[PDB]
């Protein structure tokens, strides 16, 4: 209660000093956005979604029966730029790996007449997927800012989204990645790798209470970092302000 704001605003730009990136979180409390980070302006400028775009392909996957929560993807036997990607999953598996051939093989399930309509249909960033249906979330020209993924979050936290509630519930139940005290961590990860080079950790605290506390993280990533500093700065900073 007592700390000041000038003090939450110097650590938490601290963190993304001490990780030597540039970067914004968001935090939304109720209706109010507050933007924190060592790189303020970065707030509502677009980047590709990466990965957080498994979230919204998972809902629009279920939605319209392309999958199950219990289905296995099966690997396909071809080796993989990461080697924990060669095993048959579920959704939910795909989803706490980023295993990205299974969320390719889920949007070209759905098409890409289906899945221009739906990502036009949840008014997702700039909405534009293009004509690739298996990577336009990840090299473009599909792209998001800050601010649309923190209000994404609290859409899919709140059952907002134009889903029904099971579709939304399904998937929020893939996204639990840490637990501390009596909080939950739900989020998504993203790196665009291949410069400049996007991370993103978006997703949401339910505290002991009910309160949801979405939040977007979104910073450079630069070859030699750890992926683990999205989640390091995320909790530091949700800790200094008492979310966590
Ligand atoms: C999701 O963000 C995904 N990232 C990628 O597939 C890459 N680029 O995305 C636009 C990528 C990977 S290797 C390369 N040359 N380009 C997955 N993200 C992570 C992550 O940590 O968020 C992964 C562990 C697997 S790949």
């Amino acid at each position: 209660m007592h700390i000041s704001s000038q003090q939450h605003e110097k650590a938490i730009k601290s963190y993304f000093d001490e990780a030597q990136t540039q970067g914004v979180i968001i935090i939304k409390e109720g209706k109010n956005l507050s933007t924190y980070g060592n790189a303020l302006a970065r707030a509502n400028k677009e980047y590709v979604p990466a990965s957080t775009f498994d979230m919204l392909n998972a809902l629009i996957g279920l939605e319209n029966h392309k999958a199950t929560t219990n289905e296995i993807f099966k690997w396909d036997g071809k080796k993989r730029t990461y080697p924990m990607w060669e095993k048959d999953m579920t959704l939910g598996e795909a989803m706490a790996l980023s295993a990205v051939p299974v969320y390719q093989e889920l949007a070209r399930r759905t098409g890409l007449e289906l899945m221009q309509k739906e990502v036009k249909r949840v008014n997702f960033g700039n909405t534009n997927i293009g004509t690739q249906v298996d990577n336009f979330w990840l090299v473009g020209p599909l792209k998001i800012t800050p601010v649309q993924e923190v209000n994404f979050a609290d859409d899919l936290a709140h059952n907002r989204l134009p889903f029904k509630l099971e579709t939304q519930e399904e998937v929020k139940k893939m996204l639990l990645i840490k637990e501390v005290n009596g909080s939950k961590i739900y989020a998504k990860s993203g790196w665009g790798m291949g410069t400049p080079q996007v991370g993103w950790l978006t997703g949401w605290v339910e505290q002991a209470n009910g309160k949801k506390i979405p939040f977007s993280l979104n910073l450079e990533m630069k070859e030699g970092m750890s992926g683990s500093i999205r989640n390091e700065i995320t909790y530091k900073s949700l800790e200094n302000l008492g979310i966590i």
